[PDB]
């Protein structure tokens, strides 16, 4: 069964991490929301195939809240890579698949390219590679309305599955109130303009699986399609928007686990 | 003013055709359901920046009913480029700038790989590629459950504006209305196989400019996306979905327009 506890990193953050299973190492980073209770069902499955598999709460987001303000502001892709690493580190966690939606992908690109050797190989979903005023204008609203805005994106516009999003129930949904804030006032400003996706030819060979959402609207991840057939990089959809692992958690496991044995299978 | 006529080919169609302005010539080749009334307001804004602008309804649809079963039944890409070739020489059009979405665009691909002497540029919108069971299927039902069942997806899944596509008014929909059996028996079991996408060499280099709609959720045209980056042609998005000259009349004129004067440019 399953390990829920807390580990302090030399950086200041007391992180809350999941393990469950053993075998080779698979890491799911959370998107933006940094709330690692959307994994739930999908560790389970995932972990039952042979692999040990590993989650946690993103810095100064949910149970990991316990951190300093330059974790959870003016965040990067290369901030956050470095941050994973650090509880990879402190896991003993040296060789690891690694998944990440979203501000979690632009994170697992960062690791793949900045740490080759830790990294067997990565799953991005959804890389954010350009500004939205719209979202950006949240940070200076205050914590109430910011709540009340993203609370109504998520279940409304991007969820991908309204009933699955609800079903989080309402533990869930009282820590993301708290971290909407947070999130708006630290990611929306910075994590675009630090998308490792600058160097094409930095993508190219690499072992990177690259999805979108089926029902997101073409216009969201437009470039991450350009930009994935540019690197000769394998492409692919997955159902539902931006949390496939929510709304689609048995489509999301059998791909996890799929990928994972496909690069171990490579590898020899 | 605007020219509303018809005119009869060789090949046994009588046209019901549009025409206003003068210069350089642009053609407006329908989507599957043949119906030139959706082009009236662009029709003019692009007639008045200094173009000759034609229209017709497609063989077999609409004011263009009167033709052999042939122009309408088994219908591939290089069978209505033929068509369209056949009224081009009837209105002595003999070189043309022309604009298609779905089979449309299909057509024009057709036109431009085909008569490459008579074709300036070719502007492509959502290109259907993939057969899909749900819209082959219609064509085994009754004429009356066709025209109920596509009028509701046309409204309610590709419009784009719900608004501006009830907007078009009670004799644009009762046209629509007999056009649906003709489209549901010709066309989705027939159209996708004939795409001229398989040889993505044969696209390179060409004068293509290739549209996605913003809306249309990302599974629909994906493989448009992955084609056109591998040739290396010019990809991107027109507000809304499947009838941007519907849904946004004067982002689509204001597109046909610049990217006509781009070619007109890049031909001397
Ligand atoms: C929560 C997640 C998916 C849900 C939010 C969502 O899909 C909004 C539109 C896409 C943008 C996501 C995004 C953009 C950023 O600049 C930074 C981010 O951390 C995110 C992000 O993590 O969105
Ligand atoms: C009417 C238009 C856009 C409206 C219909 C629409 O967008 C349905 C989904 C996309 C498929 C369109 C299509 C498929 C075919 O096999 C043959 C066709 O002629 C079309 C087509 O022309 O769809």
């Amino acid at each position: 069964m399953r390990t829920r506890s807390t580990i302090s990193t030399p950086n200041g953050i007391t992180w809350y991490y999941e393990q469950e299973g053993t075998g080779p190492d698979i890491v799911l980073v959370p998107d933006g929301l940094g709330e690692c209770q959307m994994f739930d069902s999908s560790v389970s499955q995932i972990a039952a195939q042979g692999f040990r598999v590993t989650t946690f709460d993103m810095p100064g987001m949910s149970r990991s809240a316990k951190a300093p303000a330059e974790t959870y502001t003016e965040v990067t892709a290369q901030k956050l890579a470095s941050y994973v690493i650090s509880i990879l580190d402190a896991l003993d966690i040296k060789h690891a698949t690694v998944w990440g939606c979203s501000s979690g992908a632009s994170t697992v690109v960062a690791l793949l390219l900045g740490y080759p050797d830790r990294i067997r190989n990565a799953m991005c979903h959804e890389l954010p590679t350009k500004l939205l005023d719209h979202l950006s204008n949240t940070a200076v609203l205050e914590d109430e309305e910011i709540s009340n805005i993203l609370a109504n994106v998520m279940l409304n516009d991007v969820s991908g599955g309204s009933e699955a999003w609800q079903a989080l129930g309402v533990e869930v949904h009282a820590r993301l109130h708290k971290n909407y804030p947070v999130w708006a006032r630290g990611y929306p400003r910075t994590i675009p303009p630090s998308a490792p996706v600058q160097d094409v030819e930095a993508l190219r060979g690499k072992p990177l699986d690259w999805t979108v959402g089926a029902a997101t609207p073409t216009e969201s991840f437009f470039d991450n399609i350009v930009t994935a057939t540019k690197a000769g990089v394998n492409i692919g959809l997955l159902p539902g928007m931006a949390f496939p692992y929510v709304s689609h958690p048995d489509v999301f496991a059998k791909y996890v686990v799929e990928t994972t044995q496909k690069h171990l299978w490579n590898s020899s």
